[PDB]
DNA sequence: CCTCGTCGGGGACGCTG
DNA sequence: CAGCGTCACCGACGAG
């Protein structure tokens, strides 16, 4: 196999208004039919297993079930991003640490490959001192997700600062540690990846560092950007159409996009679009003009 | 006799070099010398009997009684400026009011006519409350000045507020109050009054409301500003050199100043020119250009 | 139970009448 | 003392 991609299914906009206890088993289920008609079948999705607002476990004890038969049926790679709660490097981190336990347990129990967690502007010696209080579960990897913002020294966006946290996670011989990289995050960071040869530098330089961080702990949030390179503002918008990639509308064999995408079917990378707006028809919409772009670069 | 027309005295740049024994005496002997000699016999002044950056009293016995006499031989008209630490309406309202007690009867003492307050931008009845507290003397009435701002809500440099914070005084029928007017103060708080029209709307509409401040009651300030109308800043000019009437310097008689000359003559009111300069040189070369300009305007 | 950014109001400051 | 300009800080507010 090659890249496997897929897209965030928001319980919301995919579940079908008659769920009543597999609600996000259903959502998934209309997911994996809108794929599979547009001539797109999914090999990965994101989803939510709590939250993201609050601090509570959404999915039910029948959803679970039927959950984990949906996902092997389909043979598809699933992570759930945390909520927004999750926090590990935090002042009262014993509750958090403890929730975030209970999810990375909840994704072994339903078949779910890993979590996605934050990262913060703090030094990289905080960040592994609140995942040292976890305590793994077997089958779930922590994906460390790319922040975004302005005036901060620690942006983990620069591959020396990619390094430097994962050398620290090595030599602590912290076990199941992955690496999350959202192109809208590091664009609204500082680092400019609109052409095919700035997206080859920097992926260039994090294949340079695979012994700190190889590719198979590596899963990427594919989204253009609405906003300024190093605004520090995170505003999804669909490949091609933000202002990463949209002067390369009609050339896109040469954004750095598809440099990304080359790097995804090399490793066999996970690739999650996570693009949200008010309706599912506006969402349908938008995903079938990227899925059908993407059907282009990989034809 | 029309108007009182003189300048603030400064009790050292006017006094003998390294003077000791009867310094404001002497200051203002000077001071009529200086008027004699530039052919402009002064009939008002004003000085500072405290402070003014402290509430420490500066004159003495000694000077006390030669200043009398002064005052009576040159039939002169004299103010005390308050230090800047006369608030009437503020924290330490117990103290400030027992010191300006002490200033209001040195005037009486030495044969002063009035002590200059600045109003706050404060409102009107925290001002009158804090004048309630004052046990007046006789012969020695407070002269409020019109402050300068320019985000504070009162300016106390539209008629409007003025005759409603008046109003507030008849009406609790406090005696021996007055009114000073800065044309600095009160074009540095948005009144324009550089045309001899615009100057005339402002002091016609103040001739509107002398039942509740009447002619008798007001003195003036008559200073030049160097800084924007409305900007907010105190910022003394000599007369016809800053940024009000420097545009009238060959048409001195359109503009607004002569329109405050002529209510000034109207009703014998006093005039102060406030001018803060560097050496006695420099003070006494820009006094003379302005009195001779005053010598022309009254001919 | 988290953090980003922005925006807009509050107080601190070393000036100057 | 009470003005101003300047500006950082705290506290709301939508984000994701
Ligand atoms: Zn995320
Ligand atoms: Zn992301
Ligand atoms: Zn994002
Ligand atoms: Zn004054
Ligand atoms: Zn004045
Ligand atoms: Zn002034």
């Amino acid at each position: 196999g090659g890249g496997m991609f897929g897209a965030f299914v928001s319980h919301r906009l995919w579940s079908d208004s008659g769920c009543t206890t597999t609600c996000i088993t259903n959502s998934i289920a209309n997911y994996v039919a809108f794929g599979e008609q547009i001539g797109f079948p999914f090999k990965s999705a994101q989803v939510f297993i709590a939250g993201p607002r609050k601090a509570v476990i959404n999915i039910q004890e029948d959803d679970k079930v039927e959950l984990l038969k949906m996902i092997v049926k389909h043979n598809l790679w699933v992570v759930a991003h945390g909520t927004y709660l999750d926090v590990p490097w935090s002042r009262r981190s014993a509750f958090v640490t403890h929730f975030i336990q209970q999810e990375l347990l909840i994704c072994k129990e339903v078949g779910i490959k890993g979590l996605v967690l934050h990262l913060g502007a703090v030094e990289p010696e905080l960040i592994v001192e609140g995942l040292k209080k976890i305590k793994p579960v077997e089958g779930v990897v922590i994906y460390l997700e790319t922040p975004h913002n302005k005036h901060h020294t620690y942006k983990y966006s620069t591959m020396e600062q990619i390094k430097e946290l994962f050398l620290r996670i090595r030599n602590t011989r912290l076990k199941q540690i992955g690496l999350c990289i959202d192109t809208a995050h590091i664009w609204s960071s500082g680092v400019n990846i609109s052409s095919y040869n700035d997206a080859g530098q920097w992926l260039r330089s994090l294949e340079n560092i695979h012994s700190v961080i190889p590719p198979s702990h590596i899963m990427f949030h594919l989204n253009d950007a609405a906003t300024e390179c190093g605004s520090g503002i995170d505003r999804h918008a669909s490949l091609f159409e933000g202002m990463i990639w949209k002067s390369y509308s009609h050339k896109i064999k040469q954004s750095g996009l598809y440099c990304f995408v080359e790097y995804i079917t090399r490793h066999q990378c996970p690739a999650i679009l996570e693009r949200n707006l008010g309706s599912s028809m506006q969402l349908q919409t938008a995903l079938t003009a990227e899925f059908t772009t993407l059907k282009s670069l990989l034809k």
